[PDB]
C-alpha cells in the first residue's frame, strides 16, 4: 500500500468527517505524514473537495501542509503534514480542565485561524477540540494550535458574483451538536459567526470542564440537537460565563452579529490579550500539557 510514487502507508492513527487516518512515510525525504483514506465505494464522497479547501487556503499559520491526493487500492487518499495530539487529547491528559491561562494562549490563536480561514473566503463549520492539533514533539510548530478537517467548510463568498452567500434556512444541520451555534440549531445557513460562536462555546467547556447541555439525549437525532439547542437558548450567557467576564463579552458579541457581518477579529483578541495581560500571565506557550505524557 503506497499512496502515489512515494508515501509508504503504516499503521492506523485515527478517523475524521468522510475518511479513515494512518501512520504514513515520503520515501524520497524520511519524514513522517498523515494520510486520510476514503472508500472510492463511498455513498458520500468528501475527500477530493476538502484536499481543494486545503489547497483554497494555502499554507498560512497553523495550517498543515498538503502533499498528496490520489487512489490508494479501493481508497482514495489524501497525504498531510503529521501533527501532534488534538485538543481533546490534551484535555484529557489535563484530567479535563484548563487554566484560564492555556485557554487564552489557545482562544487568541484560533481567532487568528479563523480569521485566516475566513480571509480565503471560507467558513468552517466543524468546530470542536478533536480538529485543533498542536505540532510535533521537538517540532519547530508543537508550540502552534493547528486547524484539521476541512470536510464540512463551505466558501461564503460566491466566485461567481464575488457576493456573500445568501441567507436561507436548512433541513440539515452541519457540525457537531455540543459547539455549534444557537442559530446553527434553528437551520440557518451558518456564515462567520457561526464559527466564532461555536469557538466560544468550545472555550467554556475548556474552561469549565463541561457545558451544561452535554448531557442530553432523546430517542431521535433530530429531537436530541433540538434539546440541546433549547438549553443553549435557556442558559444566559452570565450564567454559563460566571467568573469569566470577557467570556460573557466575547459571546454576547458573537451571538448578537448580522449574517452577513464581517466580526471585529481585533477587538474580540484584545478582550483577550488585555485580560491575559491584567492577570499578569506571559505568552510563552507553557500550557497545562507541557511536562505530561
Ligand atoms: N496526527 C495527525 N496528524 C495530522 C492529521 C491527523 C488527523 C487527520 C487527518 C486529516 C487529513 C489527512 F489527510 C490526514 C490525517 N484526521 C484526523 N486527525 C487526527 C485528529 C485527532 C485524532 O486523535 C487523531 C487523528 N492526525
Ligand atoms: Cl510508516
Amino acid at each position: 500500500l503506497m499512496v502515489g510514487p512515494n508515501f509508504r502507508v503504516g499503521k492506523k492513527i485515527g478517523c475524521g468527517n468522510f475518511g479513515e487516518l494512518r501512520l504514513g512515510k515520503n520515501l524520497y525525504t524520511n519524514e513522517y505524514v498523515a494520510i486520510k483514506l476514503e472508500p472510492m465505494k463511498s455513498r458520500a464522497p468528501q475527500l477530493h473537495l476538502e484536499y481543494r479547501f486545503y489547497k483554497q487556503l494555502g499554507s498560512g499559520d497553523g495550517i498543515p501542509q498538503v502533499y498528496y491526493f490520489g487512489p490508494c487500492g479501493k481508497y482514495n487518499a489524501m497525504v498531510l503534514e503529521l501533527l501532534g495530539p488534538s485538543l481533546e487529547d490534551l484535555f484529557d491528559l489535563c484530567d479535563r480542565t484548563f487554566s484560564l491561562k492555556t485557554v487564552l494562549m489557545i482562544a487568541i490563536q484560533l481567532i487568528s485561524r479563523m480569521e485566516y480561514v475566513h480571509s480565503k473566503n471560507l467558513i468552517y463549520r466543524d468546530v470542536k477540540p478533536e480538529n485543533f492539533l498542536i505540532g510535533r514533539p521537538g517540532n519547530k510548530t508543537q508550540q502552534v494550535i493547528h486547524i484539521i478537517d476541512f470536510a464540512l467548510a463551505k466558501e461564503y463568498i460566491d466566485p461567481e458574483t464575488k457576493k456573500h452567500i445568501p441567507y436561507r434556512e436548512h433541513k440539515s444541520l452541519t457540525g457537531t451538536a455540543r459547539y455549534m451555534s444557537i442559530n446553527t440549531h434553528l437551520g440557518k445557513e451558518q456564515s462567520r459567526r457561526d464559527d466564532l460562536e461555536a469557538l466560544g462555546h468550545m472555550f467554556m467547556y475548556f474552561l469549565r470542564g463541561s457545558l451544561p447541555w452535554q448531557g442530553l439525549k432523546a430517542d431521535t437525532l433530530k429531537e436530541r440537537y433540538q434539546k440541546i439547542g433549547d438549553t443553549k437558548r435557556a442558559t444566559p450567557i452570565e450564567v454559563l460565563c460566571e467568573n469569566f467576564p470577557e467570556m460573557a463579552t466575547y459571546l454576547r458579541y458573537v451571538r448578537r452579529l448580522d449574517f452577513f457581518e464581517k466580526p471585529d477579529y481585533d477587538y474580540l483578541r484584545k478582550l483577550f490579550t488585555d485580560l491575559f495581560d491584567r492577570k499578569g500571565y506571559m505568552f510563552d506557550y507553557e500550557y497545562d500539557w507541557i511536562g505530561k505524557q
